[PDB]
């Protein structure tokens, strides 16, 4: 589930930020291309800091956890 604040990762061959995970900002529920907003900390050919994305086009990869079960 893509909230505010997990991570995720990027599966746009658009994207310039293919393969790298970045932060769920705010999720818009309206009607627009990408409903789920993204943010990165590289640039791309355009100079670009913050974007949209689907949240179908993402997957969570957060830092697991370092304990399975005392």
């Amino acid at each position: 589930m893509v909230q505010r604040g997990s991570k995720v990762r990027i599966l746009r061959p658009e994207s310039y930020w293919f393969q790298d995970v970045g932060t769920v900002a705010s999720v818009d529920q309206s009607g627009i291309k990408y409903p789920v907003i993204v943010r990165f900390e590289k640039v791309n050919y355009s100079g670009i800091n913050t974007n949209n994305f689907a949240e179908d086009e993402l997957v969570e990869v957060e830092a697991p956890k370092a304990k399975p079960k005392k």
